[PDB]
């Protein structure tokens, strides 16, 4: 019994919360795009009023810096 770790050698096992470490954020993203998906469902129907005109903006409207 060692809750610790420390006290065998098989602690030095702890690299994986390096090599893991970076997984962890990209892991995270992941869980934070997922959050997503329970919103995007109504997004796709109600969207924004900016995000969503801004694809047809050209096609509403010139869209050009001059002219």
């Amino acid at each position: 019994n060692g809750p610790v770790d420390k006290g065998s050698p098989f602690y030095y096992d702890w690299e994986s919360l390096q090599l893991g470490g970076l997984i962890f954020g990209g892991l995270l993203c992941i869980a934070g795009i997922a959050l997503a998906l329970s919103g995007k469902c109504k997004c796709r129907r109600n969207h924004t009023p900016s995000s969503l005109p801004e694809k047809v903006t050209p096609l509403i409207t010139p869209g050009s810096a001059s002219t």
